[PDB]
């Protein structure tokens, strides 16, 4: 019907659509807390009267390679009523928000995808990889070389908020994929930590000066401990926390949603005991401003200075010069040496996907295999890309 | 009791131990064919009279980064009788074969591990990663950018041996992890292709000028096609074969044991449809001669010349200079800048594991983070490491 | 229609009824081998022309407490056509065979029951207990006290028939529940040992001078080894064989159908690792001649001489005197002190069930609790009752 | 760090360790009620400041054969923080409590084991056997001989506390394994009887003058009734209650955790319908004072007077004379005829395990098989050993 910024009167209608669209809907109280991260004009609704479509973005701070922090539009709360499918409501809402996001001066937008087949056509590429490890801790023995053969304390999460906040803040600034976690999201996290009748069990924390793990026993599998979050600033902290987790003698299995480069398997005499049980796209990126994004991040120092011409499909053509870990990215009408869709650049941006891999799928086109190797090396992240928290 | 090279009289006793030790035992006829790959003095047995221990190596040819082919001792048929456990028979047999392998002039030994917790202590490190992808082909749609939007033929494997041989030979020479597949292993492969009463179903082949896929419907899950092997020399061949496999309209799912950098997910509009259902160590490497191995392989051209001192624990100390994609590796008593166990070098050698990841687990020790980045970049493989065939 | 001893012409019709009645039917060749154990007049058929009912008994030798061996009628191959149910054919056939068995001079009849609710009314009581133990052998560690901390050999069963025969013969004579295993059943056992296409895997043997285990990997669960049979004459042999079985390092689990008093759990540091996964009635006994049966077996020496009057319902009344491990059992019309149905006496006879337990269910009636304790102690078996082989 | 009796200030720290260690943790309110059973100096904590280890014992009254009631130290609430494993904290805490328990004058200590591989080395032997029976009540028909072919009432548990208390008190005094159930544990039991939102369903009671059953429908399997507790003083009460339970016509299955000698199967025309679905060690015993324990219990009258010399490993050597159902147990330096570890004596003490079975595992050593038979008969319990309630 019409596409508008919602009034205060629209939010009950938005909560109804949310409840009907999201099985994990956090409820009106929690949703109202997350609103404090939505700027003025950060939300659109379609009315037919009742809300049949909604989408918004939150003001986020995303760490990219080089420990550079970018202002980031975090898309969220995106729903079309089941009564109004195949009516181009998602396309209309995504076009309006992208317009507002671009005009506001955000260099990147980000989201978590409900399905993998939807956001590629709006220029979002999967930029981090979720990697679930399940450890059969009954067989787990630490390698002779593993650090810390206690510095770790078993604590109530709500009693050590200050220490978790300070450790997380250090973590998010040093890791590509890191997000600033504002105070309202700490309020929400520590509320979810407590037990619920017929719901999740009590959360516990393992606290080190340079890391923490939040974990809870699974609702139904009482021999599975699920680590909701492990933030370690040092290798010593990461090993110490895993020694403590393998010490949960009443559990058969410890599971964590981590990143592909988690060193956990190498801490054990049997690397195979850390089984990959699940893999999925994590954070998705849409590069809003190609030159601003490419100039902002740091590049591998190991690759020698090189120049090329990059065309993003309907996204501009640029003279790209990378040397001394920095990029210069300027307008040109010179012949393109590399072509890709905007989504592909998003997938390269945090170093989670190799240019060579995307080239092999013809998502990235060049006639120079030397240029491909140089892109691969340059866009690689020294610190492996991790996922911060879902939004 | 005693450790000897087996006589012809010992092989029936070895087949009994094999049958009792290996649920996948290929049987005496097939085992006798695989013997033709075992050199004179390539086998040891422990007798108590009956065979209570055995181990052997086969003469293999392994492709490493730089399209360099190394003579490789492939350990196989390693068994201790259940009556003679915890008697140091494995250690005795592994020490004797390694002695023979080293003296024979092999720069590397390789194996497939029955368990992950066993071969690390004998200096084997996991060097390739098996990555099972399962595609729900009912939802699978190819991306607009994907090549070849037919060059592929559905054929009987036994009728196109010459073409499979020629395609495989091109594949194995261009890919790190590639093994020469001798004639006896082609005889064995095409025998396993045929249907067995109460066994596997008939194997089919999809044949392209520059690639093939061997597949069969699963024994019990009649909606699952299992790709036993897909060898593609070009991206066009890889895409064409996957278009054909997604055309198996009577199947719900196509599964393949592939490598982490398989571009398949990027060929689809929904990358998530190519689900990682399983991950395990593939080929394990023991570097027998550190300087011969390190000098033999090619290194990334992107990293500028650098020099360091590498100590392998009880494996020598070496002045290591890497530049122009080549390494020089000479004896030194100069202070070590990098320390690691022999197994760790095996894990780095084909580029499947990052020095940075192993350093984070303290399996690789240095005080210079710049040196770590340079090792990471140098040991990286341009062509992603794949697994050839199990032995 | 009519009840007759079958002619040679009837056996094809009997094999058809067998095939249709028994999913485990051994087939006409094996059935013809088992016939050699059926005496002249050991079989009845009901014809309607076609066979609609059959039953037979084999000449067996059953060991009872005191190492006494009784001639035993082993009922088997009992079937009523699905076309002729609820026509009293089973009752007619059981009455005729029991008549022949009694007149032939057998003191006891025995069977394995297809269902638990059928044979009680014909005077059969469950006399042995099948107890399946499943060991998670990955955690299994032997106790410091366990014997034999090798005497055991891994062998092909067919190559050591003489040794298995000799060990079994010693076992069956010393254990209540022991059956003589004739030559035709050894022929049949060693034929079932070999692998079958789309059937069972190859059987292996662990051979000690004073015991053997026959085992095979499960058809479908390739991490489960099933022990079909373990016959140990000494505790040393039993422990040595279990050390070897726990040495099957490619298995997660070892299962055995054993007896409730199997000492296996006490050999381990964690008794709980030997899990009871299944329990069922094994051998069923019908006491044909009460005085002959009661006088034949040995009794506990620990109980002092006592006298009572036992009435079996429609089975006679007897003055029963037990002292010095022997019983005298003579006719009397004196008042009964103990009453029970014939089936209950069968359940007491091998010591598998306590008189006190059966009394608590009112299956055994007396007004003297002292008499109950004395029966309990007297009928107890020093050597625990085991099950020999199914028939 | 240090091992102390806890102050009131320590109990919040103990509740945190409890919550993190025990998935079935009863919560601080219930735990505070169970404290009333812990004597002054009945608890130890290890502090590192925070609680990293705890253990306590409760004052219990345990019935042993001969209807003799022993003061019993019931170990419970035993936990080591996952941060402080493999630091000998359990050994230190168990040594201190055993010292206090011995000095206080308890002849026996008892516990329920979280795992089977832990308490044997501290002298605890499994002394009762939990036996789960599952009845498919749709097929269940009572035998002609079964008593009571109504005396039973369906009631709300909270309304008949006095009658349950009085029946239980009669039960616990007449059965080996019986525990006095104090008022606080009746308060706790009847609170657990009520329904919980997203928790257990409402409990019902079947009440007979001489027995009760407490049962509830399973949370998730709505065709399974679980009997939490059935206490029957007479066989008539036991049968009447089972007739009522088989009358739960909306259920497919009735399950109960009972003892191996439960007469239930013998009440049915098909004994096989009472399936053993689970078997585990119940109560564990550590004999603190060998002579006090052995002299306290009654022995079988059926065995004639005999004398032997018993050595408990690091537990004393004793002249043991058993006659007229009583034992005299005095110091001696005479040659040992029987040797066993302390844990083994615990396993024999309530008659749940036969000396012959433990001898077959070499956990009990003698050279006289006649002595073995006499021990077997003497330590046997006339009334079968049952399990009271878990602690
Ligand atoms: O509603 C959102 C975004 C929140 C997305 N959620 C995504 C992730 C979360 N969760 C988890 O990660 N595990 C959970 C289990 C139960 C419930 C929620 C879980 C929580 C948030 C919202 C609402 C109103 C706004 F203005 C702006 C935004
Ligand atoms: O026995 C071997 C090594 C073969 C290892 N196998 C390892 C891998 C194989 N397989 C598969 O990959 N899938 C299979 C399914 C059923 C049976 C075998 C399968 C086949 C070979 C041997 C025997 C005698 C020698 F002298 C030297 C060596
Ligand atoms: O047919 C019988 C009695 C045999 C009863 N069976 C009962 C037990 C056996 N089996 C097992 O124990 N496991 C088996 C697996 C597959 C097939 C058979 C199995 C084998 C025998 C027979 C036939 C003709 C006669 F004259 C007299 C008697
Ligand atoms: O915490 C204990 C011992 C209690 C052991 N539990 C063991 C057995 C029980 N349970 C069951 O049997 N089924 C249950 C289901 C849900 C919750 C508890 C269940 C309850 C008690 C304690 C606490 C403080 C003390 F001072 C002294 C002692």
């Amino acid at each position: 019907v019409t596409l508008c910024s919602p009034t205060e009167d629209d939010w009950p209608g938005m909560f109804l659509l949310a409840a009907a669209s999201f099985t994990d809907f956090i409820g009106p109280e929690s949703a109202t807390a997350w609103r404090t991260l939505v700027p003025t004009d950060g939300a659109v609704v379609v009315r037919d009267s009742e809300v049949v479509g909604m989408a918004l973005y939150m003001d986020l701070r995303l760490t990219v390679p080089g420990e550079v922090v970018l202002p980031t539009a975090g898309l969220s709360f995106v729903a079309v009523a089941p009564t109004h499918r195949r009516r181009g409501l998602l396309r209309a809402m995504c076009a309006e928000l992208h317009r507002r996001i671009a005009d506001s001066g955000y260099p990147v937008a980000a989201l978590h995808a409900s399905e993998g087949g939807i956001y590629g056509r709006f220029g979002y590429g999967p930029a981090t990889t979720l990697h679930e490890l399940t450890v059969d801790r009954r067989f787990a023995r630490f390698h002779a070389d593993a650090p810390g053969g206690s510095s770790v304390r078993l604590v109530r999460p709500t009693e050590h908020r200050g220490e978790f906040e300070a450790i997380y803040e250090r973590w998010r600034q040093q890791v590509p994929g890191g997000l600033l976690r504002p105070q309202v999201l700490w309020d929400e996290l520590l509320a979810e930590a407590k037990a619920a009748p017929g719901g999740d069990r009590e959360s516990f924390a393992l606290l080190h000066p340079d890391g923490y793990a939040l974990y809870r026993v699974d609702r139904t599998d009482l021999k599975l401990a699920r680590v909701s979050e492990l933030r370690a600033v040092t290798a010593d902290a990461h090993c110490a926390l895993w020694r403590a987790l393998i010490g949960l003698d009443s559990m058969e299995r410890i599971s964590i949603i981590t990143h592909p480069q988690d060193p956990l398997p190498h801490l054990l005499t049997d690397t195979r005991l850390a089984r990959t049980t699940w893999r999925q796209d994590g954070l998705w990126l849409r590069i809003m401003n190609v030159p601003a994004a490419l100039e902002a991040r740091g590049y591998a120092h190991e690759v020698g200075e090189f120049s090329t011409v990059l065309e993003v499909s309907d996204g501009g053509r640029f003279a790209l010069k990378i040397g001394d870990g920095r990029a210069r990215c300027t307008p040109t009408d010179a012949a393109a040496e590399i072509e890709m869709d905007r989504d592909v650049l998003g997938s390269l941006y945090l170093g989670a996907h190799r240019a060579s891999t995307l080239a092999a799928a013809n998502r990235l086109r060049t006639k120079d295999s030397q240029l491909l190797r140089r892109l691969d090396a340059a866009f690689a992240s020294d610190v492996p890309v991790q996922t911060a928290f879902e939004f």
